[PDB]
């Protein structure tokens, strides 16, 4: 019959790698000189998870605060939220709780305690990390027991796994 259509939405500070993550996963391409997203964009991607056929509709958003008004209307209907930071940007990590809360409010999330969130620490390939695997993981345990993954759009480290996990989190609810 039909594939299961699931809507996942990437949220996180400007520069973290959201569009690079979506574009690495969808078209196996990476741009070193990626330009700020100013609105929203979605790309559909087909996969099989646990021998189950899914269409993942990945919504990309502007991470910058000036474009908040453009992205917030598109949060509603998301089946999962990928809260994204960069391992070389302590502020992006510190802003996770803010992203999480902005999602729950504008997505109109009735049951936030059970809503599927996945946290991605991107840019793991880069040498000077400013945020430790341990503190990232501890935050995720303490703030809802969210699965955490370290990713690199650049090297294609854990990108497929992150998006598969988003699907698994959805199917487990
Ligand atoms: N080293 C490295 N650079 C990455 C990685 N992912 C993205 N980048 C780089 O980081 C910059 C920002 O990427 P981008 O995908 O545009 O980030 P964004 O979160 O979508 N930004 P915005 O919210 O403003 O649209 C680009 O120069 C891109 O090449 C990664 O895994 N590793
Ligand atoms: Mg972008």
């Amino acid at each position: 019959g039909k594939s299961l259509l699931l809507k996942v939405i990437l949220l996180g500070d400007g520069g973290v790698g959201k569009s690079s993550l979506m574009n690495r996963y969808v078209t196996n391409k990476f741009d070193s000189q990626a330009f700020h997203t100013i609105g929203v964009e979605f790309l559909n991607r087909d996969l099989e998870v646990d021998g189950r056929f899914v269409t993942l509709q990945i919504w990309d958003t502007a991470g910058q605060e000036r474009f908040k008004s453009l992205r917030t209307p598109f949060y509603r209907g998301a089946d999962c939220c990928l809260l994204t930071f960069s391992v070389d940007d302590r502020q992006s990590f510190e802003n996770l709780g803010n992203w999480q809360k902005e999602f729950i409010y504008y997505a109109d999330v009735k049951d936030p305690e059970h809503f599927p969130f996945v946290v991605l620490g991107n840019k793991v390939d880069k040498e000077d990390r400013q945020v430790t695997t341990e503190e990232a993981q501890t935050w995720c345990m303490e703030n809802g027991d969210y699965p955490y993954l370290e990713t690199s759009a650049k090297d294609d480290t854990n990108v497929t796994v992150a998006f598969e996990e988003a699907v698994r989190q959805v199917l487990a609810v």
